[PDB]
């Protein structure tokens, strides 16, 4: 009688922690959601094979509206696991589900897994220098989200880097690319004209983190906006002022223009 | 010809990912460093037994001064693994090691694992609201560093949370407790009087993240300063203004006082 929130990691079924896998194997029922992020290097079948259980996938509605009706009931007489991509409580609203588990008299435990939030360390940018994060959401109807632009502005003014989660429409299988994010940002710039995001802005793209060969690229928007970064998921980063060692890594590992080595102190 | 940076995760020998374990077993030689952080929930012996490999531990000097003489030579003609606590490259000095590998004509790949940076999501605080991060360092001699206090001020001022890594003397295996961190912050406050950290400041303590029984506590400094949060490692967080959902999680999961539901939202 317990509910486990277990993260599956960044890219494939092997990104789950050993602890998570062993626990998942001891569970009676296994549920999961694959709408908060995209695991581009595996399939449900492969995940099911590793765990050795039949995984029942839930939609955003099943979870947000009926988690206490689909999962919690079974957790009262069995050990149940709820699997999610990356880390279960990062950039998701799953934390609140623990409250539902409590109010249902069910004890819950959390098993972490690699998260894109920390995986960005592979870009060479100092993790402690990342400020507030934001999500670039697809505009819909007459609604055109722009809050992420102000986040970049605020962080940049403080010399902090900005991590930009990219939008996803799992049911429509739509995964926003870094290219699309840049296009949207250039549009917001023309509107607000704050000089926050332009063709000369240095950005960093990380695609398919977790894979053995993720795409890590750094350069100016004018140069990368049309570059092919490979299959999704993608994450976009707008660095603040760089430390010399950050610039060196971007040049040596992410193929950034050598001119950025010359920092303006 | 290959060097694999493999994260060991948060607390014990099972926090490594399945991918990291299989690759560690696949490698011919395995090195590891325990100076950027420690794995408090296990021992070198237990890690070795899990991997089934002899593990050569490296000191900060071994790595910072002689990485290219100790690790890379073998990586040139063999598959070599370099284990680090948490997620590789979160520690600021790890990144440049990939440049050294490049210089020596050695390929390198990163296998991620959970980091405390993302693991803080278990506190119920929204990850996007975390701003710049900082480390609380023990004062010594005539040196009293206090930049971490300023980090809190700047973050809180913008309604952002502040993750505070607590000092660790890896070699001496000594951990700064949240209690000691709170006392230091109160001292800094008494010196700067910026009204950033007082007895009425709401803080969150996360101890032994990764274990199945971490200590998650939230409350005002005046009540938590002498509380026993259990064995290390301890992490201190000074949240900024809270979203009602964050506050409710702290009350329901971290035993925070109901007062935060009206004072800190
Ligand atoms: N492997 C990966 N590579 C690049 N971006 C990734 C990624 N995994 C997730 N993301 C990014 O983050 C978004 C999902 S947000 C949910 C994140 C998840 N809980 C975690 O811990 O990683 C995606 O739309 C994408 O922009």
């Amino acid at each position: 009688m317990v509910l486990y929130f277990i993260g599956l990691g960044l890219y494939d079924e092997r990104d789950i922690t050993v602890k998570g896998l062993e626990i998942a194997k001891y569970c009676d029922y296994v549920f999961a959601e694959f709408y908060t992020s995209l695991m581009a290097g595996t399939t449900l079948g492969r995940i099911q094979k590793l765990i050795g259980k039949e995984i029942r996938v839930l939609s955003r509605e099943d979870v947000e509206l009926n988690f206490e009706n689909i999962v919690l009931p079974l957790a009262k007489e069995n050990d149940v696991a709820f699997l999610t991509p990356g880390d279960p409580l990062v950039a998701t609203t799953h934390a609140e589900l623990r409250i539902r588990a409590k109010r249902a008299g069910v004890e819950s435990y959390v098993i972490h897994a690699p998260s894109i939030y920390s995986a960005v360390g592979i870009t060479g940018l100092h993790i402690y220098k990342f400020g507030k994060s934001a999500t670039v959401a697809y505009p819909e109807g007459n609604w055109f989200p722009t809050s992420y632009y102000d986040v970049i502005k605020e962080n940049a003014e403080r010399g902090l880097h900005t991590l930009l989660f990219l939008d996803i429409k799992a049911e429509k299988r739509m995964y926003m690319t870094a290219n699309e994010a840049m296009e949207l940002l250039l549009k917001v710039e023309d509107m607000k004209k704050g000089g926050v995001f332009t063709d000369d802005t240095l950005v960093v793209v990380l695609a398919r983190a977790g894979s053995l060969n993720p795409t890590i690229r750094a350069g100016y928007v004018k140069d990368l906006i049309r570059e092919d970064f490979g299959d999704p998921p993608h994450i976009l980063i707008v660095p603040g002022k760089l430390h010399i060692v950050e610039a060196e890594y971007l040049v040596e590992i992410a193929g950034a223009p050598r001119e950025i080595l010359r920092v303006n102190v």
